[PDB]
C-alpha cells in the first residue's frame, strides 16, 4: 500500500545502517566527553564506562546543558502569540478586540505553561537537550492528554529510530523501535499481540514500531504500530503537516543530510587531544610515585643493614650509595602542562564555562533572562536560534493543537483562535520597558507645566511618540 | 553524512567567525525596532504645520512598523537571516525567497547555499540571470509541479530526487524578470510571473562586491592568509607537546642498571643500580617553542582585533537591548570593516522592499495618503530608534 | 515577584497624575500587563 | 494504583535497558581512584623520610 513498502522492521533496518555513522560518532563522542550518558548497543550493566581522563569534556558538556535550558525553557515566560494577519483592520484602536486578546492569550499563556509544569516537560526536555547536544538526534512524542493523568514527552536516543529526509529536509518518514516488555505493553496492542498467538510471561520483549510517513496522495502522514511484521490498530491516523505528534530535531543542520550532528562534535578534535596529553600527565606522575631504591654495588652499604634498622638506629653505610631513581622530564612536564592549559582555554571558551564576566553576582529568575541570551548566541554558536526555531516553537505547536482542544476556547476572537505562536527573545518577557523610559521622560519634565513661549500639546506628544505607543 | 570535518587544529578563527556573527546580526535585526519611514517628495507641500497628514502617518504608519515587524517574528526570519547571515560571511553568497504569505502558515525564508546556485551579472552588476537547483524528495514536491513530472511520466516513489530549477532572467523587450520552475529539460507552470525590478523576491547578496564580478567574497576570505599561518604554527606546537608526552626510558648500558630488575620492583624495593644510568629523552626545543607560542599570540591578537573579539572595552557592563544598539553599531563598522554598511545596503532595506510589497497587499492598507501608500524604506541607524 | 515589580512601575509614576495631552487609563493598564496579572 | 506506588524505586542516572540505576559518584571514579594512588604514594613517601 504505497511507501508502507516491505514493513516497519525492514524498512527500519535499512534506514539503520544508512544512520549508522552517525551513531558512530555519537558513541565516540560520548566515550570523550561523558561515558554513561550514551552507551553502546552490545552493553548492559556490565559496562565499565570508564571516566575519560579530562574532565573538562564533561564539566562543559553539562554546563552547556544547563544554560542551553535555562535560556530556552526559563520559569517566568517562554513564548508570544500576538494577533496577526487582520491587524489592519481592528488592531487600530479597538480597545476590546485587544482586550479580549490579553484576557485570551493570558489564558492560553498560562495555562500552557501551568500544563507543562504538570507533565514535567522542564525535566524530560532538559534530558533530551543533552542527549541532543552530546549526540546527533532526538525524538520526543506527545500523548494524548489523558485528562489528569501526566503524560509525560519520552525522549528515544538516536539509537532506537530512525529519520528520513530529501536534500531539501522535509520529514518523508520516521520508524522508532521502543522495546516494551509484553505485560506493559497496553490491552489493545496486548490484544493484538495476542490474537497472532503469543500468551506470554509479562517478560517478552515486544516491540513497537511507529512508522510516520509521506502520502502520495495527500500531504498527510499515516501513523500506525505494529508487532513485528503485523500491523496493528494503532488509531492510524492523519496527522496535519503543520503540527507532526513526534518531533525530530537536528543541532546543526546542513544539505542533504537527513540526520543532525551534536554540537560538542565540531570540537572532538581539540578535545581527544587534551585527553592525550593530560593522559601522559597522569601516567607520569604515577610512575615517579613508585620508589625504587637504588643502591651502588661497588659501595659498602649491603641494604640488609639499612632496612633492619629501628628508628634512630646507627648503621654502617655511606650517604653517596643509596639513592632513587626519579624523573627527568621536567621540560616536558612543562611543555606538556602549558599546551593543556591553552587548549582547556580554547574549549572552555566555547564551552561558555570560564567565560569570566557574568559569573559575579548571579541571581536566578529576575532577568539574568536577557543577558545569558546573547552571550549563548556570542560563542556557544548561534545555535540558540537553531534550537529555538526547531523545539520551543514546534513545542508550542503541538501543545496548541491538543490543549485548546481537550479545554474551553474562551470568548477570544475567530480572527486569533488559530493563532500564530513567537518565541526566543522576540518572545522573551513580554515587552513595561518602553512605558518606563516614557514616564522617566515625563518625570524629567518637572519644571514648569505653565511653560510660556512653548507647545505643550505636542511636545508630551513627541515625547509620547519616542517609544512605540 | 560520512565526513570528518575536522576541527581545525586552532580555534580562533571559529570562535571569532562565530562572535563575528553574532554581533552583526544583533545589530542588523535588533529586537526594538530596524527600519523608518517617513513621508518625502511632497513635503514642500504638506509638512509645513499640517499636524494630520503627519498624524495619519504617525498611525499609519506605526501601524506599518509593528506589523511588518510581527509578521517577522512569525515567520522566523531572525533565526533563518542568522544562518544564512553566518554562511554569508563564512563564503560567497546567499540567496533568500521570500514565498506569498499563504494567510496563517508560516512561510520561512529559505537560504540557499552558494554550492546551489548561481547569478549572473555585468560590469556593473545588475541581476542579468539565476538559476537555483534545490533538490526536493517526489513525494513533497508540491502537487502542482508533481502532476507535471506525472505527465511526462514517472509515477514514483516518495524516494526519487525531482530538481527544481528557478530561473529568473532579464527581458530583452522589458525591464522586468520571467520566472519559471521546472523539472529536467521539460517547463512546467510554476506562475510564470513578471516581478518588478525594484523588488525582486530572490535576493541575491554580496559581501564585498567588486568591480566587474558577478559573486561576493566571504570577508573572512581577506584575512585567510594569516589565518592559515596560525594553524600551521599552532599545530607544531600540539604535536611537539605529544611527543614529549612519550615516555621512552633510556638507559646506559655501559652502566649496572639491567632494567629487568627495576621493573621488577614493588614499591620500596631496594634494587641494584646507580642513579646516573636511567634517563628520559626530553625535547631540547625551548627557544623555538618561546619564539612560537610569542608569534603566535600577536597573530592571534591581530586576528582577534579584525574580529571584534578581544576589543577590550565594550564587554565589561553587558545588558541587551536598551541602548547598547548605538554603541556596538560603529564599533562593528570601525573594525570589521564598513561592511556593516555593505549589509545593511543590501539585506536590511531589500528585506523590508519585498515584505512591504506583499504584507500591505494581503492586510489592509490603513488611513494614510496616496502619497505615501508607496512608502520609501530607510534602514540603517538613521534607522535606528525613531530619532526623544 | 510580579507585583513588586509592578507597584516600582507605579511608584516610578510619581511625576503628574493630572497629566495633560497623555491617556491615564490605557498607560496603567500597559504597566499591569507588563507583568502577568 | 498504577500512578501512586507506596513503595518508591528511584534510580540516580537512569539508562535504557537498565532495570537498576548508577551513582553519580560512578561517572567520576576513574579520576578519584588515581587521586588515591598518588596520594597515597606522597603519604607513604613521607613516611620513610
Amino acid at each position: 500500500t504505497g511507501l508502507a513498502e516491505d514493513g516497519a522492521k525492514s524498512v527500519y533496518e535499512r534506514l539503520k545502517n544508512d544512520r549508522a555513522p552517525y551513531e558512530t560518532r555519537a558513541q565516540n563522542c560520548a566515550q570523550y566527553t561523558i561515558p554513561s550518558l550514551f552507551p553502546k548497543d552490545s552493553d548492559n550493566a556490565s559496562t565499565d564506562y570508564q571516566t575519560p581522563w579530562q574532565a573538562v569534556g564533561a564539566r562543559g558538556l553539562n554546563n552547556l546543558a544547563s544554560k542551553l535550558m535555562l535560556a530556552l525553557f526559563p520559569m517566568q515566560t517562554w513564548m508570544r502569540l500576538t494577533i496577526s494577519e487582520y491587524e489592519a483592520k481592528q488592531l487600530l484602536s479597538d480597545p476590546d478586540g485587544l482586550a479580549k486578546v490579553d484576557e485570551g492569550l493570558s489564558m492560553v499563556e498560562r495555562i500552557i505553561m501551568n500544563y507543562i509544569e504538570s507533565n514535567s516537560y522542564r525535566v524530560t526536555l532538559f534530558e533530551a537537550l543533552k542527549q541532543l547536544v552530546v549526540a546527533g538526534n532526538v525524538l520526543l512524542y506527545l500523548p494524548e492528554p489523558e485528562g489528569s493523568n501526566y503524560n509525560p514527552m519520552k525522549l528515544y536516543r538516536l539509537s532506537s529510530y530512525v529519520v528520513q529526509r530529501d536534500a531539501f529536509g522535509n520529514v518523508l518518514q520516521m520508524v522508532t523501535r521502543d522495546q516494551i516488555a509484553f505485560g506493559a505493553l497496553p490491552e489493545d496492542i496486548r490484544k493484538a499481540v495476542e490474537g497472532q498467538g503469543g500468551e506470554k510471561k509479562a517478560d517478552e520483549t515486544i516491540d513497537v514500531y511507529t512508522h510516520i510517513y509521506l502520502d502520495e496522495d495527500s500531504g498527510e502522514y499515516l501513523r500506525y504500530e505494529e508487532v513485528e511484521g503485523m500491523e496493528v490498530q494503532g488509531s492510524d491516523g492523519t496527522y496535519p503537516k503543520e503540527a507532526c505528534p513526534y518531533i525530530p530535531i537536528r543541532m546543526v543542520r546542513l544539505d542533504g543530510e537527513s540526520y543532525g550532528r551534536s554540537y560538542i562534535e565540531e570540537y572532538l578534535g581539540d578535545l581527544r587531544s587534551l585527553e592525550n596529553l593530560q593522559e601522559a600527565i597522569v601516567k607520569m606522575s604515577m610512575i615517579s610515585s613508585k620508589v625504587i631504591g637504588l643502591v651502588n654495588p661497588a659501595g659498602i652499604t649491603q641494604p640488609r643493614r639499612l632496612t633492619k634498622a629501628q628508628t634512630g638506629d646507627f648503621v654502617t653505610g655511606r650517604p653517596e650509595d643509596i639513592s632513587f631513581l626519579q624523573l627527568e622530564k621536567q621540560a616536558d612536564f612543562t611543555v606538556a602542562k602549558a599546551v593543556s592549559d591553552a587548549i582547556e582555554a580554547r574549549l572552555s571558551f566555547a564551552f561558555m564555562l570560564n567565560s569570566a564576566v557574568q559569573r559575579t553576582g548571579e541571581r536566578v529568575t529576575a532577568e539574568e533572562i536577557r543577558y545569558v541570551a546573547s552571550e549563548l548566541e556570542d560563542t556557544l554558536g548561534g545555535v540558540y536560534s537553531i534550537l529555538s526555531q526547531e523545539l520551543q516553537l514546534p513545542l508550542v505547536r503541538v501543545l496548541l493543537k491538543q490543549l485548546q482542544a481537550t479545554q474551553q476556547i474562551p470568548e477570544l476572537p475567530k480572527e486569533a483562535v488559530e493563532p500564530t505562536i513567537s518565541t526566543g527573545l522576540e518572545a522573551i518577557g513580554r515587552g513595561l520597558d518602553k512605558l518606563e523610559r516614557c514616564v522617566t521622560a515625563w518625570a524629567a519634565l518637572a519644571p514648569m507645566r505653565d511653560d510660556p513661549d512653548i507647545n505643550l500639546a505636542m511636545i508630551k506628544l513627541r515625547i509620547a511618540n519616542a517609544i512605540g505607543i
